[PDB]
């Protein structure tokens, strides 16, 4: 019998697929910006587990600040040279020392060492051809703050946090054909299965999707690992092999559309200027990266959908409402899109300062209905879903800490 | 035959929608400091390359990390405790090979970059001591050969796109958008700060519209050397509040405008938004590039946005910058057309293609009532073509500092 500020409105516009144009981009796992996002969030999760193990609660921190400076390299067919390591700077802030006045004690937490280790372990996980011992420098200037033990005691209650702000989050569902194709192309090209078959395929993968009516053009940037290509001929063969597999994929999930595929379009075979790398990422020299300049929490960049500019990765999963709302809005929209009669769904969430985060100032649900469905038949089910997720706001926090949801 | 596409868009105009959220991070905000420094470095390197070779060489310094410092604010004047650390980064042509001498010649990228960053900081932070309050480090590195090759391939003709990217633009600005934009610009204008030197440059403005009610929330750093006490601080807030009220009446006529300033203040305990330098960077707050305003100067989740960070990217062939400026220019001109209520422009590149040959130049138009898109389409198409014909004027506008990147 709990009452919230939930709004359901019928959205009387053309669905996304019926609109004539779509542009969708995804920065893959080995992309420098995605590397930074992933490190930012991995450090946060590591600190969360650090806090949980000591206190059984999560303390204030934000590590949504990571800078990747491109290294120096000399690619060469058969195996190139890494000259200067990739330099990564961890930044942000985290609670480090707890001042207890009652007890005459100070507890200090391994903030910096935890951070550096988390970053290193994430890099080891995603970058097959980077030797993290020699190819990377992980520096750390994360601020180390203090906190009164009494405030720790309060946090240990693990009550729903209050919104300390008027913040916004937006999400939508379902993914369009173009969105789905862009997303799964990158996922496939960075899957273990493909790597094993075509080890020359690096992790620095970018996928741009343009839809014109019922024609989808995929433009793929793909770093080739030079130890696996003996010459320009073998380089070409890798491109064609990848093209074939992407064609097959397009048939599987974009059947009915005309699909056109372009790979490494900056290449000039004549001048022998191609996307050749030593490590499989342009972070080795070609490009730099930092946090919040890539994918939204749904894993896409979508100028035909509403987007939040806030950088989710690295933000406090406890009390940063913007991060929580953008993830929550996505989770809610996804379930509402599963409902019978829902063609398209947009969810916007706005916080009420001074109020619990799961008691928003407004939660707006916009639904494009399928033909012959009444929005008023759907609305009850929709509000129930939204209220269910809001009741379980603390479960959303857990999902983030356990990495069961994406932040990029 | 350019790939220009024009569509009628049948949705509710933004002004008529019930809710609107708009944000602007002012010049002194840590993220905007980074954007500003990034662009200053690029402009400086452009000038240096031009002086030495009569041409611009490959670079992209769209990477600046600001690690917050620490300070001790105090009425009448406080002091810095730990310097703000800023890391200049990105790609740049660091050296050239003298093929005849068979020797490497180093270019002054590092010195040019560090000087440019310091000069910019001096400009936007009146009360910062760059010798004591800030550390500017530099790790800009050589770009890859493939990057340089694409840059040089047709630099003398029509440059080839540095990347596969899209830019976005739209027009006109809504009442809320213009209010947020002009509030910050006004409060960070030299004329106002000369009148009220207590006003720091770190000004964050957020506009929330609900119907015809606009709530303006302002977070404004106050410079503690210009406020003797909590009372003088209070007088600053109310002076600024009066100014913004007057401004709102001029450009938001017919709307109910609420103005909330530094809402986290606690006068009872004298815990207020006091700073030594006029920026929250001194408070341990961090910044980086492309975390804030788009090229139109706003953050707009109810408008289409590009995630590209224009600041610091080279103005020759990086479409991540050029197409975002170009899209804004085209949208503005189309918005001038009678029968056009709203216009959205999206411009997509393909890496290696001439920058005047976008893979798609996408135009959406909300028409005024009783106007035919068929009458508007040819005009919109001509504006787009006109601009692609003059695409080199974009570079020229950027280099001459005639447009903003944030
Ligand atoms: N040779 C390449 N061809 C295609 N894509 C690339 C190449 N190198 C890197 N990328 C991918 O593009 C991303 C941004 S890169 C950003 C450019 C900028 N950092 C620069 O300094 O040149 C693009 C790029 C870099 C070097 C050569 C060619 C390109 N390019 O035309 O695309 C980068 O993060 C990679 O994922
Ligand atoms: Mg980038
Ligand atoms: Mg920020
Ligand atoms: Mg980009």
């Amino acid at each position: 019998s709990h009452m919230r500020n939930i709004i359901v409105k019928k959205l009387d516009v053309e669905p996304i697929e019926e609109r004539p144009t779509e542009i969708v981009e995804r920065k893959g796992l080995g992309h420098p910006d995605s590397i930074c996002d992933g490190i930012a969030e991995s450090v946060s999760r590591a600190l969360c587990k650090m806090y949980m193990e000591k206190f059984g609660t999560i303390l204030h921190h934000n590590t949504d600040q990571v800078e990747l400076v491109g290294g120096h390299a000399y690619p060469k067919f058969g195996g190139g040279v890494m000259v200067s390591p990739i330099y990564i700077l961890l930044s942000g802030r985290a609670t480090m020392e707890i001042l207890d006045k009652e007890k005459n004690e100070v507890i200090k937490l391994p903030v910096g060492t935890t951070a550096v280790k988390a970053a290193k372990e994430y890099l080891k996980k995603v970058l097959r051809n980077v030797d993290v011992d020699k190819d990377v420098i992980i520096d750390c200037r994360i601020g180390q703050g203090s906190m009164d033990a009494v405030d720790v005691f309060e946090r240990q209650k693990n009550e729903v946090p209050l919104a300390n702000d008027t913040s916004f989050g937006v999400g939508y569902a379902p993914l369009s054909t173009t969105e789905r194709l862009v997303l799964e192309t990158e996922r496939f090209l960075n899957s273990d299965e493909l790597k094993n078959e075509i080890p020359a395929v690096g992790e620095d993968i970018k996928v741009m999707g343009l839809r014109e009516g019922k024609k989808i053009t995929l433009t793929i940037a793909m770093a080739v690992v030079d130890r696996y290509v003996k010459n320009i001929e073998e380089y070409k063969e890798v491109i064609e092999k990848v093209r074939k597999k992407v064609e097959d994929l397009a048939k599987k999930i974009a059947d009915g559309y005309e699909v056109e595929i372009h790979i490494n379009t900056a290449d000039d075979y004549e001048r022998e200027s191609v996307y050749l790398t030593v490590t499989g990422t342009s972070a080795e020299m070609g490009d730099d990266g930092s946090v919040g300049r890539g994918n939204r929490v749904n894993g896409l960049i979508t100028p035909f959908r509403p987007m939040s500019m806030e950088a989710a990765s690295g933000k406090n999963p406890v009390n940063h409402v913007g991060k929580i709302y953008n993830i929550l809005a996505n989770l809610i929209a996804n379930d509402i899109a599963k409902l019978e009669g829902v063609k398209e769904c947009y969810v916007r969430i706005l916080s009420q300062a001074g109020k619990p985060i799961n008691e928003p100032k407004a939660l707006d649900i916009e639904i494009i209905t399928e033909d012959s469905y009444d929005i008023k038949d759907i609305e009850p089910k929709a509000k129930e879903i939204a209220n269910k997720w809001l009741d379980n706001i603390m479960e959303v926090q857990k999902m983030i800490v356990e990495g069961k949801v994406t932040t990029f």
